[PDB]
């Protein structure tokens, strides 16, 4: 039948999860989301000539490793890994991101994306050459998103459930 791919959005308070997720699914910039709030979505589409659903977490609280929790993310299947091209705080803080996926699925190799999102900013922290090199360093690609233009933010999704597929081939 057709595949379902649980996809989970992680990064630090304020880089743009929720936004990056409501523009995927429902086509508009929401500004004013509730830092707070966690949510799910889904969407069927069509990637590489093969309809998939698409089941996305947007994580709210981003330090919270009860039992629970750490089994409720052990059923993410890929992971976007998303920072703030200006906050540099935000992007030293995917290392220890990545290390915890690494750790709940007990898995060195996970489906993973980086993300450095609101690229549509005249201002920007973190160079561009140092997430590439990040990114190569954990063999993931990289991709440069805004959720306000819509920029990147279709392929940072499909290129995750991409690398899902060739995972579990
Ligand atoms: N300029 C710009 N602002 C963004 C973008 N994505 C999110 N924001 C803003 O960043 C703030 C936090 O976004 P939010 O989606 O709540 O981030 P979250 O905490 O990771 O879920 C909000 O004020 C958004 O309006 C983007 O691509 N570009
Ligand atoms: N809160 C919380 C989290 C766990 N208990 S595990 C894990 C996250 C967020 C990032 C991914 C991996
Ligand atoms: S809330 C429903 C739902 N839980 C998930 C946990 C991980 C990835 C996708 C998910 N969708
Ligand atoms: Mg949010």
């Amino acid at each position: 039948g057709m595949t379902e791919y649980k996809l989970v959005v992680v990064g630090a308070v304020g880089v743009g999860k929720s936004a990056l997720t409501i523009q995927l699914i429902q086509n508009h910039f929401v500004d004013e989301y509730d830092p707070t709030i966690e949510d799910c979505y889904r969407k069927q589409v069509v990637i590489d000539g093969e309809t998939c659903l698409l089941d996305i977490l947007d994580t709210a609280g981003q330090e919270e490793y009860s039992a629970m929790r750490d089994q409720y993310m052990r059923t993410g299947e890929g992971f976007l890994c998303v920072f703030a091209i200006n906050n540099t705080k935000s992007f030293e803080d995917i290392h220890h991101y990545r290390e915890q996926i690494k750790r709940v699925k007990d898995s060195e190799d996970v489906p993973m994306v980086l993300v450095g999102n609101k690229s549509d900013l005249p201002s920007r922290t973190v160079d561009t050459k140092q997430a590439q090199d990040l990114a190569r360093s954990y063999g993931i690609p990289f991709i440069e998103t805004s959720a306000k233009t819509r920029q990147g933010v279709d392929d940072a999704f499909y290129t995750l459930v991409r690398e899902i597929r060739k995972h579990k081939e």
